[PDB]
């Protein structure tokens, strides 16, 4: 990243002179990078000038921990995954549960294929959401994109979003000219994003020129949200209070379809291929880039010795909730699908719907002091 | 290859597509950059690939505060100051009090030319120090330097330093394998440096690969210190408890002279020219790159209405450092010269010696309830 991407004097130094010191590192890149791989790939560049050193810098700078391995590398453009496939393919295989170079990724954004999920118990599920990321083909990704590229992405995106109507009619809020009131309102809405503070992001060069060409779009109904030029070109989020995951996913799918159609009318499309699905900056987000989740009240499961194992069997994961600061919130979890690549969007939301229903059944048993042993699911 | 393909991508965008949005910025770079200048210069690159976008990136990312001015640009190699002179010359002129493109900077590292300064009252001066930075010619500067360059600098520096003897015999401590006890003791001495946290530095890319090829060298007396590969290739520091600034500067001068001679024996030299003096990453540090200062107890003068004006007249600056349990926050200041370029090293240390002597005289008056108006210095 930064100027060093194109420090021409690297050519006079050897593989041994330039190879990073990854001796205290615990990230996927560092697990894969070898002296021979560095030798083979250090003289290659994508058409936009992205290099191996650019790919790996964040994992050089951020050793990571063993508790939850970080990827340690980024793509700078679409070509990155091809030009540096000898590094990315094993990283992807390790990060995505054995996903091999020969495997196929199926996309499925036909919400009609989702079964049920219109009725997650709202006594437990406070809110439902489905998010993903997209990249616009022909532009570099945020670690590498120029101010010019970023501005072009914002202009195309704003124009497409300004063409949505009906339930998806909305408004754009550029970060650069945001008023205080507007900022506080987006904060109230849980729609604002800030300059990144993660050293994993910052080390990749993605936060350059902040806040130039960054913005927030949302529909008037505040159920469809788009972030422009943050971690990826687009982040798209559908949400609703309550338990109707089916309606949230239906909106998600028709909004992405409508947006894509509008881009296509201007000769733009998303980065996608049948191996990696949708292309994004971080290898962890490939395939679907989809996180479908619920904010759910599970105070008894939360304390249960088997909760982590149940989530794993269901291919789900948890985090706490977070929007703005205030005070502790007892037994409420953000539960979402764990997988991203090698499962379609429909399959992922199906796993959340089916899994959350079982979690609620278990929570109800625990409320009564009943065992949940018989409800332990088989591994999915 | 090793080409600067991304700059060619940017040249396919228009000048105004790529021109940074500096409408809220308070830094020297932003005061000078114009669309026309950007047009003329944006197609250039140094022999290491460094571009105008590379020079200005930190100043785009850090608009600064409307009060204190930041420089907002960096050099990436020696050539940067010439290849982008149309940007750096006006920045330098504004930052350094009218220093013109035609002016000459004189170096003077003959400690015998300092008059007095051997006994600043140690009842007041707790410690005295003289610091500078140096770059080694033939290597890129920290924003840009590759791992290989950085390692080469480390190696050549350690070799030179290992040849110092007598009062300057010392030892090198690389950050990557500093034992905890070692680092606690370097903490104990105020000798350690950490990964930078300044957004001005981080936005320039200088913190890449931390802590690879960074380290500290110091003699056994804990009076001569060299930091390697931090903000500049070398930062050289001479320090003593007490007020014998003359001793401190004498050691500083012969240390620099001895290190330079040893580098020359291996056909390396410091980056220098007769207009900018010693070349360093930040334009604020050119000429001498020198900061001579004392940690001094001035409880009375600290709280006087005129303190600020006295320091200004003396061309000094303060910062509020703290003492052990006896001094602590307690009227203790770090007082140093404000000038860097167009003044020699001897001339700067002389201003510190003479100005601290007068400050102590004023404090002694104030301790007795006496007036200090007749001690007000004329403007230097």
């Amino acid at each position: 990243p930064f100027s060093n991407s194109h420090n021409l004097l690297k050519m006079k130094y050897s593989v041994d002179d330039e190879y990073p010191d990854l001796s205290v590192h615990n990230n996927h890149m560092a697990k894969v990078l070898t002296l021979d791989l560095y030798k083979k790939l250090r003289d290659r560049q994508t058409s936009s000038g992205f290099t191996l050193d650019d790919v790996i810098q964040t994992g050089v700078d951020n050793p990571g921990h063993p508790f939850i391995m970080t990827v340690g590398c980024v793509a700078g453009d679409e070509e990155s995954y091809e030009v540096f496939k000898e590094l990315f393919d094993p990283v992807i295989e390790d990060r995505h549960g054995g996903y091999k170079p020969t495997d196929e990724h199926k996309t499925d954004l036909n919400a009609d294929n989702l079964q049920g999920g219109d009725d997650l118990d709202p006594n437990y599920v406070l809110s439902s959401r489905v998010r993903t990321g997209r990249s616009i083909r022909g532009f570099c990704l945020p670690p590498h994109c120029s101010r010019g590229e970023r501005r072009a992405i914002e202009k195309l995106s704003v124009e497409a979003l300004g063409s949505l109507g009906g339930d998806l009619k909305g408004k754009y809020y550029a970060l650069r000219n945001m008023t205080d009131a507007e900022q506080q309102q987006l904060i109230d809405d849980h729609f604002l994003f800030d300059k990144p503070v993660s050293p994993l992001l910052l080390a990749s060069g993605m936060a350059r020129d902040w806040p130039d060409a960054r913005g927030i779009w949302h529909n008037d109904n505040k159920t469809f949200l788009v972030w422009i030029n943050e971690e990826d070109h687009l982040r798209v989020i559908s949400m609703q209070k309550g338990g109707n995951m089916k309606e949230v996913f239906t909106r998600f799918c028709t909004g992405l379809t409508q947006i894509e159609t509008l881009f296509k009318s201007k000769n733009y499309e998303f980065m996608w291929n049948p191996h990696l699905g949708y292309i994004l900056t971080c290898p962890s987000n490939l395939g679907t880039g989809l996180r479908a989740g619920v904010h759910i009240k599970l105070p008894n499961l939360g304390k249960h010795e088997k909760f982590g194992e149940v989530l794993k069997r269901l291919r789900l994961q948890k985090r706490g909730t977070g929007g703005v600061d205030t005070a502790a919130v007892g037994g409420v979890f953000d539960v979402s699908n764990a997988d991203r690549l090698g499962f379609s969007e429909v399959e992922l939301v199906q796993m959340v719907v089916d899994g959350v229903k079982l979690l609620i059944e278990m929570e109800k048993r625990l409320e009564k002091g009943q065992s949940i042993d018989d409800l332990m699911p088989a591994q999915k």
